[PDB]
Protein backbone atom coordinates (compact mmCIF):
# COMPACT_ATOMS: atom_id res chain seq x y z
CA UNK A 1 0.00 0.00 0.00
CA UNK A 2 1.69 3.36 -1.50
CA UNK A 3 1.51 6.31 0.58
CA UNK A 4 2.49 9.80 -1.69
CA UNK A 5 3.22 13.43 -0.90
CA UNK A 6 1.61 16.10 -2.26
CA UNK A 7 1.91 19.86 -2.22
CA UNK A 8 -0.71 22.31 -3.18
CA UNK A 9 0.81 25.80 -4.86
CA UNK A 10 -1.23 29.29 -5.22
CA UNK A 11 -0.35 30.85 -8.59
CA UNK A 12 0.70 34.26 -8.32
CA UNK A 13 -1.90 36.39 -8.26
CA UNK A 14 -1.05 38.13 -11.70
CA UNK A 15 -0.39 34.78 -13.18
CA UNK A 16 -3.75 32.95 -12.32
CA UNK A 17 -5.42 36.39 -13.70
CA UNK A 18 -3.97 35.41 -16.71
CA UNK A 19 -4.98 31.87 -16.44
CA UNK A 20 -8.32 32.73 -16.41
CA UNK A 21 -8.39 35.24 -18.75
CA UNK A 22 -6.28 32.70 -21.74
CA UNK A 23 -9.04 29.94 -20.29
CA UNK A 24 -12.76 32.43 -20.24
CA UNK A 25 -12.19 34.88 -23.68
CA UNK A 26 -12.64 33.76 -26.84
CA UNK A 27 -9.03 33.81 -28.84
CA UNK A 28 -8.20 32.65 -32.71
CA UNK A 29 -5.35 31.24 -33.43
CA UNK A 30 -4.90 29.35 -30.58
CA UNK A 31 -2.43 26.78 -32.39
CA UNK A 32 0.39 28.88 -30.86
CA UNK A 33 0.16 27.09 -28.07
CA UNK A 34 2.59 24.35 -29.68
CA UNK A 35 5.24 26.70 -30.57
CA UNK A 36 5.38 27.91 -27.41
CA UNK A 37 6.40 24.32 -26.03
CA UNK A 38 8.19 23.44 -28.27
CA UNK A 39 10.52 26.91 -28.01
CA UNK A 40 10.53 25.68 -24.18
CA UNK A 41 11.63 22.65 -25.23
CA UNK A 42 14.07 24.00 -27.38
CA UNK A 43 15.80 25.71 -24.58
CA UNK A 44 16.20 23.17 -22.23
CA UNK A 45 18.09 20.88 -24.83
CA UNK A 46 20.17 24.08 -25.19
CA UNK A 47 20.63 23.94 -21.67
CA UNK A 48 21.59 20.72 -21.32
CA UNK A 49 24.16 20.96 -24.57
CA UNK A 50 25.97 23.60 -23.11
CA UNK A 51 25.73 22.28 -19.76
CA UNK A 52 27.82 18.77 -20.98
CA UNK A 53 30.68 20.77 -23.19
CA UNK A 54 31.53 21.74 -19.38
CA UNK A 55 30.77 18.31 -17.58
CA UNK A 56 29.76 15.70 -19.71
CA UNK A 57 28.67 13.18 -17.09
CA UNK A 58 25.40 15.11 -17.46
CA UNK A 59 24.86 13.06 -20.84
CA UNK A 60 25.21 9.82 -18.51
CA UNK A 61 21.34 9.87 -18.04
CA UNK A 62 20.42 11.15 -21.31
CA UNK A 63 22.67 11.29 -24.86
CA UNK A 64 19.85 12.15 -27.76
CA UNK A 65 18.95 15.73 -27.63
CA UNK A 66 15.38 15.82 -29.16
CA UNK A 67 11.68 16.51 -29.34
CA UNK A 68 8.57 14.05 -29.73
CA UNK A 69 5.23 14.93 -29.98
CA UNK A 70 2.89 12.05 -28.66
CA UNK A 71 -1.20 12.62 -29.86
CA UNK A 72 -3.25 10.23 -28.14
CA UNK A 73 -6.86 10.05 -29.18
CA UNK A 74 -7.96 7.55 -27.10
CA UNK A 75 -7.15 9.82 -24.04
CA UNK A 76 -7.56 13.02 -25.87
CA UNK A 77 -4.18 14.33 -24.81
CA UNK A 78 -1.37 15.80 -26.77
CA UNK A 79 2.00 15.10 -25.51
CA UNK A 80 5.13 17.53 -25.72
CA UNK A 81 8.63 15.31 -24.68
CA UNK A 82 12.26 16.90 -24.76
CA UNK A 83 15.35 15.30 -23.61
CA UNK A 84 16.09 18.62 -22.33
CA UNK A 85 17.66 20.04 -19.06
CA UNK A 86 14.43 19.10 -17.28
CA UNK A 87 13.70 20.81 -13.64
CA UNK A 88 14.44 20.32 -9.95
CA UNK A 89 11.92 20.82 -7.41
CA UNK A 90 12.60 24.50 -7.34
CA UNK A 91 12.40 25.06 -10.90
CA UNK A 92 9.17 23.69 -10.67
CA UNK A 93 7.50 25.87 -8.31
CA UNK A 94 9.30 28.83 -9.44
CA UNK A 95 9.70 28.77 -12.34
CA UNK A 96 5.72 27.39 -13.20
CA UNK A 97 3.39 29.28 -10.87
CA UNK A 98 4.83 31.08 -7.71
CA UNK A 99 7.25 33.68 -8.77
CA UNK A 100 5.63 36.75 -10.39
CA UNK A 101 7.12 37.30 -14.21
CA UNK A 102 7.16 41.33 -15.04
CA UNK A 103 5.80 40.70 -18.20
CA UNK A 104 2.41 39.67 -17.13
CA UNK A 105 0.62 42.97 -16.40
CA UNK A 106 2.27 44.01 -19.86
CA UNK A 107 0.76 41.22 -21.74
CA UNK A 108 -2.62 41.63 -19.91
CA UNK A 109 -3.25 45.14 -21.12
CA UNK A 110 -1.78 43.79 -24.32
CA UNK A 111 -4.23 41.32 -24.30
CA UNK A 112 -7.45 43.63 -23.08
CA UNK A 113 -6.70 46.47 -25.78
CA UNK A 114 -6.84 43.79 -28.51
CA UNK A 115 -3.52 41.63 -28.83
CA UNK A 116 -3.37 38.27 -30.29
CA UNK A 117 -2.76 35.93 -28.49
CA UNK A 118 0.67 34.68 -30.40
CA UNK A 119 2.12 37.66 -28.83
CA UNK A 120 2.03 35.57 -25.19
CA UNK A 121 6.04 34.28 -25.98
CA UNK A 122 7.66 37.87 -26.11
CA UNK A 123 5.87 38.69 -22.40
CA UNK A 124 7.71 35.79 -21.05
CA UNK A 125 4.27 33.63 -20.12
CA UNK A 126 4.62 31.06 -23.06
CA UNK A 127 4.05 28.05 -20.92
CA UNK A 128 0.16 29.37 -20.50
CA UNK A 129 -0.99 29.61 -24.08
CA UNK A 130 -1.30 25.23 -23.03
CA UNK A 131 -4.27 26.71 -21.58
CA UNK A 132 -5.64 27.67 -24.33
CA UNK A 133 -6.14 24.02 -25.62
CA UNK A 134 -6.04 22.40 -22.68
CA UNK A 135 -8.37 21.89 -19.56
CA UNK A 136 -5.56 20.24 -17.59
CA UNK A 137 -1.39 20.35 -18.21
CA UNK A 138 0.60 17.70 -16.76
CA UNK A 139 4.34 18.52 -16.61
CA UNK A 140 6.47 15.68 -15.68
CA UNK A 141 10.54 16.51 -15.99
CA UNK A 142 13.92 15.07 -14.42
CA UNK A 143 16.77 17.10 -13.99
CA UNK A 144 20.02 15.77 -13.28
CA UNK A 145 20.22 17.11 -9.57
CA UNK A 146 16.96 15.36 -8.57
CA UNK A 147 14.31 12.73 -8.89
CA UNK A 148 11.21 13.07 -11.24
CA UNK A 149 8.72 14.65 -10.69
CA UNK A 150 4.75 15.43 -11.59
CA UNK A 151 3.45 18.74 -11.58
CA UNK A 152 -0.35 19.58 -12.13
CA UNK A 153 -3.34 22.31 -12.68
CA UNK A 154 -6.59 22.49 -13.84
CA UNK A 155 -6.00 26.44 -13.12
CA UNK A 156 -8.93 27.46 -10.44
CA UNK A 157 -5.98 29.29 -8.84
CA UNK A 158 -3.63 26.29 -7.97
CA UNK A 159 -0.96 23.61 -8.98
CA UNK A 160 0.08 20.51 -7.57
CA UNK A 161 3.52 18.79 -7.12
CA UNK A 162 4.55 15.27 -6.01
CA UNK A 163 7.25 13.15 -6.65
CA UNK A 164 6.33 11.00 -9.89
CA UNK A 165 5.90 7.36 -9.10
CA UNK A 166 5.44 6.72 -12.71
CA UNK A 167 7.32 5.74 -15.63
CA UNK A 168 11.19 6.93 -15.31
CA UNK A 169 12.39 9.44 -18.12
CA UNK A 170 15.96 9.66 -17.55
CA UNK A 171 16.47 13.57 -18.09
CA UNK A 172 13.53 15.94 -19.81
CA UNK A 173 10.24 17.06 -19.48
CA UNK A 174 6.93 16.14 -20.87
CA UNK A 175 4.49 18.28 -20.98
CA UNK A 176 0.75 16.36 -21.06
CA UNK A 177 -2.43 18.25 -22.87
CA UNK A 178 -5.36 17.24 -21.75
CA UNK A 179 -7.50 18.81 -24.29
CA UNK A 180 -11.00 20.25 -24.23
CA UNK A 181 -13.58 18.85 -25.82
CA UNK A 182 -13.96 20.88 -28.95
CA UNK A 183 -9.36 21.47 -29.30
CA UNK A 184 -9.55 17.88 -30.84
CA UNK A 185 -7.89 18.96 -34.38
CA UNK A 186 -4.48 18.85 -31.94
CA UNK A 187 -4.84 15.16 -32.21
CA UNK A 188 -4.82 15.27 -35.50
CA UNK A 189 -1.62 14.52 -37.68
CA UNK A 190 -2.11 16.61 -40.53
CA UNK A 191 -2.93 19.45 -38.22
CA UNK A 192 -0.43 18.98 -35.95
CA UNK A 193 2.23 18.73 -39.25
CA UNK A 194 0.58 21.53 -40.34
CA UNK A 195 1.61 24.10 -37.38
CA UNK A 196 5.12 22.88 -36.44
CA UNK A 197 5.47 23.56 -40.27
CA UNK A 198 4.34 27.13 -39.90
CA UNK A 199 5.64 28.05 -36.62
CA UNK A 200 8.09 26.11 -35.72
CA UNK A 201 10.85 25.31 -38.38
CA UNK A 202 13.77 26.82 -37.34
CA UNK A 203 14.32 24.61 -34.34
CA UNK A 204 17.75 23.58 -34.13
CA UNK A 205 16.42 19.68 -32.29
CA UNK A 206 15.12 17.16 -34.35
CA UNK A 207 10.91 16.92 -33.91
CA UNK A 208 9.23 13.14 -34.01
CA UNK A 209 5.55 12.95 -34.33
CA UNK A 210 3.98 9.56 -33.09
CA UNK A 211 0.87 8.63 -34.70
CA UNK A 212 -0.60 5.46 -32.62
CA UNK A 213 -2.13 3.48 -35.61
N1 LIG B 1 10.15 21.85 -21.46
C1 LIG B 1 10.75 22.58 -20.46
N2 LIG B 1 11.92 22.12 -19.97
C2 LIG B 1 12.52 22.83 -19.00
N3 LIG B 1 12.08 23.95 -18.42
C3 LIG B 1 10.91 24.36 -18.90
C4 LIG B 1 10.18 23.74 -19.91
N4 LIG B 1 9.05 24.41 -20.15
C5 LIG B 1 9.07 25.48 -19.32
N5 LIG B 1 10.18 25.48 -18.53
C6 LIG B 1 10.51 26.48 -17.51
O1 LIG B 1 9.36 27.32 -17.31
C7 LIG B 1 9.72 28.70 -17.50
C8 LIG B 1 8.51 29.49 -17.99
O2 LIG B 1 8.27 29.21 -19.37
P1 LIG B 1 7.44 30.20 -20.27
O3 LIG B 1 6.18 30.60 -19.54
O4 LIG B 1 7.34 29.63 -21.63
O5 LIG B 1 8.45 31.47 -20.31
P2 LIG B 1 9.89 31.70 -20.94
O6 LIG B 1 10.23 30.54 -21.82
O7 LIG B 1 9.84 33.05 -21.70
O8 LIG B 1 10.85 31.86 -19.73
C9 LIG B 1 10.91 28.65 -18.47
O9 LIG B 1 11.70 29.83 -18.40
C10 LIG B 1 11.67 27.41 -17.93
O10 LIG B 1 12.51 27.71 -16.84
MG1 LIG C 1 8.60 30.09 -23.26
Amino acid sequence: MEEEEVETFAFQAEIAQLMSLIINTFYSNKEIFLRELISNSSDALDKIRYESLTDPSKLDSGKELHINLIPNKQDRTLTIVDTGIGMTKADLINNLGTIAKSGTKAFMEALQAGADISMIGQFGVGFYSAYLVAEKVTVITKHNDDEQYAWESSAGGSFTVRTDTGEPMGRGTKVILHLKEDQTEYLEERRIKEIVKKHSQFIGYPITLFVEK
